[PDB]
């Protein structure tokens, strides 16, 4: 019989504020406009080097900020006089984030020289009874308008569709599409954002590397695995995350190759010559974004951060922030042409040499909040249990056991044994802060006591009821 | 407004695309005419205000980047002044040595800075007189990609597509602009005609002139 | 003895058995945390909130 | 196999009954005076993945 | 029993790729390089179930 138990210890995992306070003190902080001079369709590299001449930035990438903040402690105040460092410990908890964005309209856009094209089947142009050899066109697109933006304080998974391993179903093989497997891991800088086919290596699934542009070939697109996050109990890789995102077909293409697999071709009655053929089963939809209004923007307006997503209240694990941003709508794509040498009083496109450039701008300004841990033992097997590494960072210690007997035949000293034999951890990691490329933001030596006259300021004060002057009214009437 | 010019810079159509080309021959462009976007903006100061543009930035000796590649663009920021051009779609930026065709675009925008509201600057100022109110009404859209005549100057690696054959072994211009549009005109998008009661104002100075 | 139980299992369907992931956690879902939201009020909320556009 | 979204996804849900299952405590429960069912009174359709039509 | 029905068409994933019959042959025939297309489904069940009698 069942006949339940029911059923223990899960055990759960309990909201960090019940043993932290929030305290009236805050410093506030900020950045000083990080512009950037990208090129997207491309990189623009130095055609004699490997080092960049305008490095890859695009509006349609994740520009992942690894924010580095250092600890209250070790960077401690002579205001605490009423806190112990025994009974207590201090972290930061940022308590708004305001991103200031306002670089000229203009919007993001990508291409392809030789995108993999036969004819137009959204309506026919042609009738064919096979599909090309060799046809491919100059044809522009962007993928679609993305706008996102999440806070968090280790770093967030992505998904994408890797290459997988050779199945009965589908095998990587010719005459036969690959298999594609789940390939999760974390959000690069300047990782893609979605085709329109999704969030997929097209480095290793595109053999031909010539049907989509040459900026994502290279890249990974990756979407953001929201599930597994939320999943989470914890919920430190993010707390925050908002989209808003669209597409749109502006018309299918047909592509100039066709299926080696099977279509069943009994299922329909075959004619004579090209109606006994079958000539397209490769058509594509090709993606595109939409009209772009400029009234209405996550960004430019403070976020009231507190009781945050999972067990995280939005307290600082580690002293981090990680930012992940795509803009689309303000990411000009400048068009410009100077000439090489101007001898000529006539125009020729072999004198005056186009040239692009990308311009990706963001700023962060920030109000914290300090507050304090209050310790004691169950508190302290609670944070062990989380992520040892914050207790130590502090430095309370060690914390026997484990503890362990090993058993193997000695002198001593070794000499005879397994032998010998060392084992090396390793020592070194791949360190996890650096993952992966992140876009360095320091406000170590950027904080302030300074806490109103900030916009930011001025708008914390609104929110604690009102103050201050002039708020409204505002505009306004009639 | 309609502006156009008779010399536009145009090769090709790459928003559903017909043809394909290589690199540019001689003389592609072509009698086109333009609606520039929706863009109403209005800010009430006193003290003029502060505009951002990308101007003209760092030497070609200070950096690595030819002459025919342009000098780097570098946002130099200034202050509006009548009789200044506006932001164009192609982002705000001098159109004067940024154009050595100089008739890229049309006629009135050939010369001359283009500006955006340094918003940034003017708002962070902790005493706000280089504004104190605005409020703005704007939007663009792609009417249609084109293709720039005009030589690729850029560096394109190559060995990043598996090659074709002849023509599509050939490398086309990758010079794309976009063409913005600001149509559809409705009488419910003005945001002027209307009054604002400055009470208060919305700065950090409550509207208080100051010289009058 | 057959023909034939059962009438249920006569169409084509995304079988999907459920009869062994009962549980009774709500804070370890996300799914329980939002049911929280709504009912025992509780979650415990925010989230986050004001403000995040 | 075909996997499109213009295809009806029927998932067929087969369940037991709380008798065939979990009983935590047995108090006012008599298989007598009344006997017990599943109401399943929250559910969550999940459905992110990248776009595509 | 439960019965769900979902059409999903919005997000529904359809991805491109290709296998070469070898990278030496500097063609696009449909018979090089063999274009293919995929479909990616996902979905996501939970459930919380509130007991009666």
């Amino acid at each position: 019989a069942t006949v339940y138990l029911p059923p223990v210890p899960v055990s759960k995992v309990v909201s960090t504020d019940e043993y932290v306070a929030r305290t009236n003190i805050y410093y506030h902080a900020g950045t000083s406009r990080l512009l950037a001079v990208g090129h997207p369709y491309f990189p623009i590299k130095k055609p004699n080097n490997n080092k960049i001449l305008v490095p890859k930035v695009s509006g349609l990438q994740y520009r992942v900020f690894r924010i580095h903040l250092p600890d209250p402690n070790k960077f401690g105040f002579p205001d605490t006089s009423f806190y112990n460092p025994d009974t207590q410990r201090l972290v930061w908890a940022c308590v708004g984030v305001e991103v200031g964005r306002g670089q000229p309209l203009g919007v993001g856009i990508s291409g392809h020289p030789l995108l993999n094209k036969l004819d137009d089947t959204e309506n026919a142009s042609a009738y064919a009874a096979n599909a090309g050899v060799d046809n491919r066109e100059c044809i522009s697109m962007d993928y679609k308008q993305t706008q996102l933006c999440l806070i968090g304080c280790k770093p967030p998974i992505g998904e994408h569709w890797g290459k997988g391993s050779p199945c009965t179903q589908v095998a990587v093989q010719p005459g036969d599409c690959p298999p594609l497997e789940l390939i999760n891991t974390v959000i690069q800088d300047g990782d893609m954002v979605d085709t329109g086919f999704g969030a997929m290596d097209f480095t290793t699934l595109q053999a031909n590397k010539s049907e989509v542009p040459l900026d994502i070939c290279t890249s990974i697109c990756k979407y953001p695995d929201y599930i597994k996050m939320v999943s989470e109990p914890y919920g430190d890789s993010l707390f925050f995350y908002l989209r808003r995102e669209q597409m749109f077909v502006r018309h299918l293409f047909n592509r100039a190759g066709t299926v080696g697999e099977n279509v069943p071709d009994d299922l329909y009655i075959k004619g004579s010559g090209s109606t006994a053929n079958l000539a397209s089963s490769n058509y594509f939809p090709t993606p595109s974004g939409s009209m772009v209004t400029s009234d209405a923007q996550i960004f430019n307006k403070p976020y009231w951060l507190q009781r945050a997503q999972g067990h995280n209240n939005g307290i600082c694990w580690g002293n981090q922030l990680f930012v992940t941003v795509v803009d689309t709508t303000r990411s000009t794509n400048m068009s410009l042409c100077a000439a090489i040498s101007t001898s000529e009083t006539t125009y020729k496109n072999t004198n005056f040499k186009e040239y692009l450039r990308h311009g990706e701008e963001y700023d962060l300004q920030f109000i914290f909040q300090l507050c304090k841990i209050t310790l004691t033992a169950d508190v302290m097997t609670y944070i062990h249990s989380m992520n040892s590494t914050i207790l130590e960072d502090w430095n309370f210690g060690l914390q026997p056991p484990p503890g362990g007997t090993l058993e193997d035949t000695y002198r001593f000293v070794t000499s005879q044994a397994i032998a010998c034999q060392k084992h090396t951890p390793p020592a070194p990691k791949e360190d996890p802060l650096k993952k992966y490329t992140f876009w360095e933001v320091n406000l170590k030596e950027k904080f302030s006591a300074d806490l109103d006259q900030f916009p930011l300021g001025r708008k914390f004060l609104l929110q604690l009821g009102l103050k201050a002057k002039p708020k409204f009214t505002l505009g306004k009437r009639k």
